Protein backbone atom coordinates (compact mmCIF):
# COMPACT_ATOMS: atom_id res chain seq x y z
CA UNK A 1 0.00 0.00 0.00
CA UNK A 2 1.61 3.00 -0.96
CA UNK A 3 1.20 6.36 1.48
CA UNK A 4 1.37 8.49 -1.62
CA UNK A 5 -1.30 9.12 -4.51
CA UNK A 6 0.45 8.58 -8.05
CA UNK A 7 -1.12 10.96 -11.22
CA UNK A 8 0.85 10.22 -14.36
CA UNK A 9 -0.87 12.33 -17.20
CA UNK A 10 -0.58 12.65 -21.31
CA UNK A 11 -2.39 14.77 -23.83
CA UNK A 12 -2.14 14.67 -27.63
CA UNK A 13 -3.82 16.39 -30.68
CA UNK A 14 -3.59 15.72 -34.08
CA UNK A 15 -4.09 19.42 -35.05
CA UNK A 16 -5.20 23.12 -34.05
CA UNK A 17 -8.05 22.38 -33.57
CA UNK A 18 -7.97 18.55 -34.33
CA UNK A 19 -8.85 15.15 -32.77
CA UNK A 20 -7.17 14.84 -29.59
CA UNK A 21 -6.73 12.90 -26.56
CA UNK A 22 -5.52 11.82 -23.10
CA UNK A 23 -4.45 9.06 -20.70
CA UNK A 24 -4.11 9.46 -17.33
CA UNK A 25 -2.82 6.49 -14.89
CA UNK A 26 -4.08 6.98 -10.88
CA UNK A 27 -2.76 4.90 -8.17
CA UNK A 28 -5.26 4.90 -5.63
CA UNK A 29 -6.16 3.17 -2.39
CA UNK A 30 -4.84 -0.03 -3.65
CA UNK A 31 -6.02 -0.10 -7.69
CA UNK A 32 -4.90 1.33 -10.35
CA UNK A 33 -7.27 3.45 -12.54
CA UNK A 34 -7.19 4.60 -16.22
CA UNK A 35 -8.54 7.39 -17.90
CA UNK A 36 -8.57 7.87 -21.24
CA UNK A 37 -10.75 9.54 -24.03
CA UNK A 38 -10.11 11.76 -27.74
CA UNK A 39 -12.68 14.56 -28.43
CA UNK A 40 -13.13 15.72 -31.92
CA UNK A 41 -11.72 18.80 -32.56
CA UNK A 42 -9.71 19.93 -29.35
CA UNK A 43 -6.04 21.69 -29.12
CA UNK A 44 -2.82 19.71 -27.45
CA UNK A 45 -2.73 22.35 -24.30
CA UNK A 46 -6.45 21.11 -23.43
CA UNK A 47 -5.98 17.77 -23.92
CA UNK A 48 -3.19 18.42 -21.45
CA UNK A 49 -4.75 19.60 -18.73
CA UNK A 50 -7.88 17.25 -19.36
CA UNK A 51 -5.83 14.91 -18.33
CA UNK A 52 -4.93 15.93 -15.07
CA UNK A 53 -8.32 17.58 -14.22
CA UNK A 54 -9.96 14.25 -15.07
CA UNK A 55 -7.18 12.33 -12.46
CA UNK A 56 -7.52 14.41 -9.65
CA UNK A 57 -11.33 14.40 -9.80
CA UNK A 58 -11.41 10.88 -9.03
CA UNK A 59 -10.06 11.47 -5.60
CA UNK A 60 -13.05 11.73 -2.92
CA UNK A 61 -11.11 12.97 0.34
CA UNK A 62 -7.96 14.71 0.98
CA UNK A 63 -4.97 13.59 -0.48
CA UNK A 64 -1.25 13.30 -0.87
CA UNK A 65 -0.75 13.20 -4.76
CA UNK A 66 2.44 13.27 -6.33
CA UNK A 67 1.76 14.12 -10.68
CA UNK A 68 4.38 13.25 -13.45
CA UNK A 69 3.84 14.87 -16.53
CA UNK A 70 6.09 15.93 -19.39
CA UNK A 71 4.01 19.29 -20.10
CA UNK A 72 5.35 22.19 -20.75
CA UNK A 73 2.16 23.77 -20.72
CA UNK A 74 0.87 22.81 -17.84
CA UNK A 75 4.27 23.30 -16.35
CA UNK A 76 4.93 27.04 -17.20
CA UNK A 77 1.49 27.65 -16.05
CA UNK A 78 1.97 26.13 -12.58
CA UNK A 79 5.35 27.56 -12.18
CA UNK A 80 5.13 31.02 -13.30
CA UNK A 81 1.24 32.27 -14.25
CA UNK A 82 -1.35 30.34 -12.36
CA UNK A 83 -0.10 32.51 -9.06
CA UNK A 84 -0.62 35.49 -10.65
CA UNK A 85 -3.91 34.70 -12.88
CA UNK A 86 -5.99 33.79 -9.20
CA UNK A 87 -5.10 37.97 -7.96
CA UNK A 88 -5.93 39.41 -11.33
CA UNK A 89 -9.54 37.69 -11.11
CA UNK A 90 -8.33 35.12 -14.08
CA UNK A 91 -7.21 37.99 -16.79
CA UNK A 92 -4.64 39.33 -19.00
CA UNK A 93 -2.85 42.06 -19.43
CA UNK A 94 -5.37 43.80 -22.01
CA UNK A 95 -8.19 42.46 -19.35
CA UNK A 96 -9.83 39.32 -21.27
CA UNK A 97 -10.17 36.40 -19.51
CA UNK A 98 -6.70 34.15 -20.07
CA UNK A 99 -6.69 31.15 -22.66
CA UNK A 100 -8.69 28.14 -21.81
CA UNK A 101 -9.78 29.71 -18.95
CA UNK A 102 -12.73 27.18 -18.60
CA UNK A 103 -9.88 24.17 -17.78
CA UNK A 104 -7.63 26.27 -15.31
CA UNK A 105 -10.30 27.07 -12.92
CA UNK A 106 -11.12 23.45 -13.24
CA UNK A 107 -8.02 22.23 -12.32
CA UNK A 108 -7.94 24.96 -9.65
CA UNK A 109 -10.93 24.03 -8.04
CA UNK A 110 -9.01 19.78 -8.08
CA UNK A 111 -5.96 21.30 -6.90
CA UNK A 112 -7.47 22.46 -4.22
CA UNK A 113 -8.91 19.79 -2.19
CA UNK A 114 -4.91 18.58 -2.33
CA UNK A 115 -1.30 18.44 -0.64
CA UNK A 116 0.13 18.67 -4.14
CA UNK A 117 3.93 17.81 -5.31
CA UNK A 118 4.81 18.15 -8.93
CA UNK A 119 7.38 16.09 -10.97
CA UNK A 120 8.21 17.59 -14.54
CA UNK A 121 9.75 14.95 -16.17
CA UNK A 122 11.49 15.37 -19.81
CA UNK A 123 9.45 13.20 -22.18
CA UNK A 124 12.52 11.16 -23.19
CA UNK A 125 13.03 10.31 -20.00
CA UNK A 126 10.49 9.61 -17.51
CA UNK A 127 8.44 6.24 -16.15
CA UNK A 128 7.32 3.81 -18.38
CA UNK A 129 3.84 4.63 -17.27
CA UNK A 130 4.01 8.17 -19.06
CA UNK A 131 4.82 6.01 -21.93
CA UNK A 132 1.97 3.83 -21.29
CA UNK A 133 0.33 7.73 -20.77
CA UNK A 134 1.69 9.10 -24.58
CA UNK A 135 0.63 5.61 -25.61
CA UNK A 136 -3.45 5.63 -24.69
CA UNK A 137 -3.58 9.68 -25.62
CA UNK A 138 -2.57 8.95 -29.03
CA UNK A 139 -5.03 5.71 -29.65
CA UNK A 140 -7.93 7.97 -27.70
CA UNK A 141 -7.23 10.64 -30.66
CA UNK A 142 -7.45 8.68 -33.55
CA UNK A 143 -10.77 7.51 -32.18
CA UNK A 144 -12.77 10.33 -31.11
CA UNK A 145 -16.44 9.87 -28.55
CA UNK A 146 -16.93 13.19 -27.22
CA UNK A 147 -16.64 17.17 -27.69
CA UNK A 148 -14.70 19.52 -26.55
CA UNK A 149 -17.06 22.42 -25.13
CA UNK A 150 -15.24 25.03 -23.85
CA UNK A 151 -12.72 25.13 -27.19
CA UNK A 152 -12.97 28.65 -28.87
CA UNK A 153 -10.94 29.50 -31.96
CA UNK A 154 -11.26 32.88 -29.47
CA UNK A 155 -11.21 34.14 -26.28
Amino acid sequence: MLKQVEIFTDGSCLGNPGPGGYGAILRYRGREKTFSAGYTRTTNNRMELMAAIVALEALKEHCEVILSTDSQYVRQAITQWIHNWKKRGWKTADKKPVKNVDLWQRLDAALGQHQIKWEWVKGHAGHPENERCDELARAAAMNPTLEDTGYQVEV
